[PDB]
């Protein structure tokens, strides 16, 4: 049979000098167990790659260069403007092979997040902890663990999406195998961005607002900006679609919302509006509202405490219209119940004060 | 051949303590007129009746004692919730036959705007000036009236839908002979609501937002609010269709957009929060925002200088998803110029002072 949840659990990052503390596996631990378990090839994509930068990240990178030395295959995707620290890694890693993608060479602008490890076709990570030291050790992430190979299989198969994309020279099946229509013990990955979903792969935009707008209950995210307006280039950007379905939800069904976003700037007049209306909101409805000044790259949502939605991207017009990234997906209760506690935590945590203006 | 503009000139009213001037035709001098050259009927339709109100709406309601006497059947809708003065309209004209309609009798919530007369199926008048005496007198509003018969009947085709929910004791073929797909000189009608569209009819809140989402240069409203949050009933309605598609326009298209609306509300948070985040984006785009205290009723909109859209309804959630009302529609670019003029003379009046908050 098919175990219940695929063998997911979750994984994490607590840097010491914040007060968040959980029994789940940590981010070092996971990257050290993938490469320790390894016996095939490790497959790494993120935006950018700068290990180096902390004392658990050169670790984890002395792990994998001795791993590369052992006859491993590892491969290692960047977004091409993450290419600052390539000439720092290859001579650290003559074996590794590092790969420059860019998504979007026709208008430049859709960004390699993706943001997973995969090995063997067994075990994965999926998260919003990238390949930099500050990601495994100072900065606050959050993702999921599976030695499951029917799930970590899949992941690999988002792999050969992006790795296509080299900036070298010049047939991609674009394959998936889990989806929501058809989950693997309750897990599936949604992906991004719409011109390189092809024709059996779910969008991740409208995943997302499809349970956003069957939400009944709560609504809990905690991510980096719900401000529909973003600056792409040097312009302005709307795209309200994932900041109306949240709303709907408030005032027209009445769903108990607790956002967990970033602190704006000051002099960002359209972060400014964004937040000033949130605050009338919550005085109408039971909408609450908390903002966090810390390093911390979660992008958590939960609905209904049914459904799980952890991605390395934010909810916001640039991302899912261009950014190109893997998002997972859970609908077990066992683990629905898990990032419950994790949000549950963080809300009431000493980095989280009340939104006031 | 057919006449460009379908017979169509623009009326509205001047009250004498506004300093609004124009060389159109009055709506005193409009009504007054279709009375006067009535051989047949007179079907008039707006939600409150009450002439008496005022000097120049007891007039009208003279003159169309008067019709009624002489043999015209004169058939006066008004919805069930203005039907306060009732009493004191029959009591004066026995012979001018009034309905009460409630279009909504499932969940009543629809109301009965339309605001529409319509004589012999030649001469006409849609606007947003109802059979009030302040519409008529001290309120300003806006219109379009015209004496051709090809335009006048498809009106009358809207007066037999809401004629045919009279509250009293228990076919209708919904019939419009032209929309946005064949206008008769450049004019054609837009219908609400949607279950009261029929197969043939074209719906205003798609209508609305095509024009709204295909402008290129200019847009001008001058409607009462365009605050995507209305209170239905007792509880709070968001609905912000209207409300994104204008942005949409200045942000991501960069249109020069100028809102004349009335003021809101010091102590609804609502009103309060639009407000604000309407005067961010003055900031960083070419929105232009002022607002009036006067009674007006006037619901105007211009794009590109070549699109006019004047109906009774205001842009909001209560109107486009329940309220039943015509609205007037024309691409003629010498009527459209003339409803430029109005919303220019408007925009620099004494009475619309630049939003602050
Ligand atoms: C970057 C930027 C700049 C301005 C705004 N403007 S806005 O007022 O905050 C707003 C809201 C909004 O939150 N309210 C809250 C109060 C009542 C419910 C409707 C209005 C919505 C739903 N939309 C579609 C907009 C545009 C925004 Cl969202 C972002």
């Amino acid at each position: 049979s098919v175990p219940a949840g695929a063998k997911c659990r979750l994984v994490e990052t607590l840097p010491e000098n914040m007060d968040f503390r959980s029994d789940h596996l940590t981010t070092f631990e996971c990257f050290n167990e993938i490469i320790t378990l390894a016996k095939k090839y490790i497959y790494i994509a993120s935006f950018c790659c700068n290990p180096l930068s902390t004392t658990r990240g050169a670790l984890i990178f002395d792990k994998l260069k001795e791993a590369s030395e052992k006859g491993i295959k590892i491969i290692v995707l960047l977004d091409e403007r993450g290419k600052r620290n390539l000439g720092e890694l290859q001579s650290h890693c003559p074996d590794i092979n590092f790969i420059t993608v860019n998504i979007d060479k026709k208008n430049n602008v859709g960004l390699l997040l993706g943001c997973f490890w995969v090995s063997d076709d067994e075990r994965c990570y999926v998260g919003n902890a990238s390949f930099t030291g500050g990601s495994i050790h100072t900065i606050k992430t959050l993702g999921v663990y599976s030695d499951y190979p029917p799930l970590a299989t899949d992941l690999r198969r988002r792999f050969d999406t992006f790795k296509a994309f080299n900036s070298a020279k010049n047939a991609l099946p674009v394959s998936t195998a889990y989806h929501i229509k058809n989950p693997i013990g309750g897990v599936f990955f949604t992906d991004s961005p719409e011109h390189l979903l092809g024709y059996s792969r779910d969008l991740d935009t409208d995943v997302v607002i499809d349970k956003l707008k069957s939400a009944k209950t709560s609504i809990d995210i905690e991510h980096l900006a719900i401000v529909p307006t973003t600056r792409v280039d040097g312009n302005s950007y709307y795209w309200p679609d994932i900041y109306n379905s949240i709303i709907e939800a408030a005032i027209n069904r009445g769903v108990k919302i607790r956002l967990l976003v970033g602190n704006w700037d000051k002099n960002d007049v359209y972060s400014m509006a964004t937040a000033r209306s949130l605050d009338a909101l919550c005085v109408q409805n039971d909408l609450s509202v908390k903002v966090f000044t810390i390093q911390n790259n979660t992008k958590l949502l939960i609905v209904d405490d049914e459904y799980v939605h952890i991605t390395s991207a934010n909810f916001d017009g640039t991302h899912y219209q261009n950014h190109g990234f893997v998002s997972f997906n859970s609908i077990d209760k066992q683990l629905v119940s898990e990032a419950k506690k994790i949000f549950e935590r963080d809300w009431v945590s000493s980095h989280s004060k009340s939104l006031k203006i």
